[PDB]
């Protein structure tokens, strides 16, 4: 497909075509770690993508293979920058910023989709949980390290995971970090789909291309839908929000507008009280 | 074995000893509901709610059609969709299959969606509403939503979430594809898969197994199962069956007597338990 | 391994071993049924091995084989001593205190890991189902029988299990009373995995000390957090409980404390408001 570059990082690469965007964690040196940078970086390109009316699906992966041979999604938080109450920016701020671009992930009204080859580890599995779907390459390798490197990610790292894997499982996946295949993370339904290496980003493409032909208003109050059932209040705030975008393309919603506008009292009488 | 029950122009409605079964007869349109089918089913459903005897509803559709074709339910019939919903008889538009959907779920019998063929959109959300699902391995699952300008993002969502987990329960709703008898089971929406010509029988062997049950122990676990789902409304059904239950205790009915013979009650005897 | 003996009971044997713990239910005779003192002997094992500063796990199991040659976990309350009300104890008292063994085991800040070998029945299920973890034995048996036998467990019986085997199979479980193997269990996701008879215990122990090489910290927090997706309040005063241990172990916090005790004001002007 024809890729073209859509804005310059340090710690990524970013890309869009038609109506799929791909952004790329290029730290490979690291097995594609996150430092606050990268977070930043990842806010920025996805807000960006948010924004561009022309893009529904963004693609998310790691830059590879690396000159190990060795791929990887993300292996999280970058340890070799971590101090006293988080991870320490190049301003000597302690910082938990992927908690911020968890939650855009999560709400963007755009489908995102974590192309998982080799390691999606740590705060990079948490990652792709987050994404909407997942798609891996046979090689891809999922676990959480925390209890062993110190860490812990007790919000979607947790919570999301048992509502996609049950209760038992995600425990085990947290208390012994452990190493999971592709085919075990199919089985146990945290991703929807395994494919060959050289054919992951193809796959993708197929995916997006499938989403794009649909409706984006369809698609996004399905996405703030499913997010009611995990985030309550915050969860029908984009439900609700929804439901007020749509009303603002009504003639009833829009009387009530003029009526303002005019200094009048709105008349409702026409419209019905449906049942 | 199988008697009609009541007469109907979208479905057709039997029962045999414990077991009633609804079927959707409307294989012209691969059995669409439109908001008359709806009423019908609701008025079906109903019915079973109030025999006594009826403690299990097997709901399925007709088939196979004159192209040989066997669909459970098509979803909404979209050629009288219009402006705001489904338009009935009256040229009122209509979403009154959320009225059965919840209807399905809060009912103290269990429903068991016997699925051959296609269960596609409002009809794919139908069958996950239904307590159980068993199929018959021709049966082909989806949802169309935002393929034909539609969504549930009700029951259809969440509830799935709560089956299939929410990676899936996104790839059905986001990619509109289909899915086989094997992959529902395997992803956890389907109970068990048999053959076609098993399928009826299947129904009825669930049905009886339930039908052996103590149907208070039914009707409180599948109140329990809902107060997961449904905050308040969950807690009102089970609840609520705490209350009919204190309502066979003597304790519960001195406190009645006293009232009605205009005396304070006597609640003495009875300890505070731990 | 070295099983060195804890505490005398009579329904019941308790063992530790470095990090360990092992509850054993000892009532063969009756499928290890319990009764009104199996609770009690049962929670107060768990106690112990909460309080006991060494052990990070504790792996419950059920005796046998019988003299009939039958492998139980637990098949559940005793149904030789129901009466009106519940389950009939020594002094006459109806009770059901199972449900504070369950919710002792789940909060406790220990993982704790379900073995089972054959019958895991009715309540016994329950109780496997609480633990944060259940390894079985391929002749492992799993179960309700309620609506059969005049009961039900619409708690963590009911709600618990959706969280694991999802909505449909739950029901099915519960409306149907069958029986399903180790094998259907681990399928459907209330297994964490399926070993040999001879291996069980083996297995347990492989799996409780891949935990106790783990940070206590993490793995208290991440419990917390699971059951904070489950339990409203109850889950967020587990979860913000040990926000606030962390919190005591801080020298922001510290200065509070000498603060008051001092008699003076507090200075936390040295203290920054992170982001
Ligand atoms: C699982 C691997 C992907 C790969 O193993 P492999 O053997 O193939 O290569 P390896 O030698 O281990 O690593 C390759 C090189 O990249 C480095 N590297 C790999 N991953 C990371 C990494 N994640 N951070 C820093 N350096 C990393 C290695 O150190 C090494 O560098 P080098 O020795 O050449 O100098 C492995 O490297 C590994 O164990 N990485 C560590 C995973 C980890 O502990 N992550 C932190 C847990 S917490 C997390 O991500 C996180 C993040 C944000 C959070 C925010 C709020 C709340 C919680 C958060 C959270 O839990
Ligand atoms: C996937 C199939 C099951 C069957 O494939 P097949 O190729 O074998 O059948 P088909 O080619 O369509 O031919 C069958 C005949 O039956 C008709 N038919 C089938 N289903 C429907 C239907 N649902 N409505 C109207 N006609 C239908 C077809 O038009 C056609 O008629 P014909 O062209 O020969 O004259 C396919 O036909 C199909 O996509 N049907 C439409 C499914 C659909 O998107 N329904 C609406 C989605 S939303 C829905 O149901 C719904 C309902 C209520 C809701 C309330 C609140 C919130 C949300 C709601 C909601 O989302
Ligand atoms: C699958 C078995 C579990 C095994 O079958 P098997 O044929 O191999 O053994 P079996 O011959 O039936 O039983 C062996 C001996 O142990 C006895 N036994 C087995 N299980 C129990 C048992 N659970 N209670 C009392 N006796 C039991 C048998 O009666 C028999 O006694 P015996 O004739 O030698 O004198 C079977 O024994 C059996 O179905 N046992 C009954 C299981 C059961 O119904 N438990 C009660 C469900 S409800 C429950 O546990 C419960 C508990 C507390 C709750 C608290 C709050 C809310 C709900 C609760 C709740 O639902
Ligand atoms: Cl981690
Ligand atoms: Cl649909
Ligand atoms: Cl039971």
């Amino acid at each position: 497909m024809d890729w073209h570059i859509a804005k310059h990082y340090d710690d990524i690469l970013y890309y869009k075509a038609g109506g799929i965007a791909k952004i790329v964690i290029n730290r490979p040196h690291k097995r594609n770690a996150f430092r606050p940078q990268t977070v930043f970086e990842l806010y920025d390109a996805f807000c960006n993508a948010r924004e561009d009316n022309r893009i529904g699906v963004v693609l998310l992966t790691g830059a590879g293979p690396h000159s190990d041979g060795k791929y990887a999604f993300c292996s999280g938080g970058d340890q070799s920058v971590r101090g006293e109450g988080g991870y320490i920016d190049d301003q000597g701020t302690p910082r938990l910023n992927v908690l911020d671009l968890q939650r855009l992930i999560r709400s963007m009204p755009k489908v995102v989709i974590a192309l998982v080859a080799g390691y999606a580890i740590g705060g990079g599995h948490v990652l792709h949980l987050v994404c909407d779907l997942t798609i891996a390459a046979d090689n891809a390798i999922f676990g959480q390290t925390g209890p062993k490197v110190g860490s812990f990610d007790g919000g979607f790292g947790s919570s999301y995971l048992a509502r996609i894997v049950g209760q038992k499982k995600a425990r085990e996946i947290w208390y012994l970090c452990r190493q999971y295949s592709a085919q075990e993370a199919e089985r146990m339904g945290m991703v929807n789909t395994v494919v060959p290496v050289d054919r992951l980003e193809e796959e993708g493409i197929q995916w997006a291309k499938e989403i794009l032909s649909k409706s984006p208003l369809a698609i996004r109050c399905l996405k703030a839908a499913f997010n009611a059932d995990c985030d309550g209040q915050a969860g029908l705030q984009e439900l609700a929000g929804n439901a007020t975008l749509l009303y603002y393309m009504t003639e009833e919603g829009s009387e009530g507008k003029q009526a303002f506008l005019e200094k009048r009292p709105p008349d409702f009488s026409q419209y019905p009280w449906l049942p």
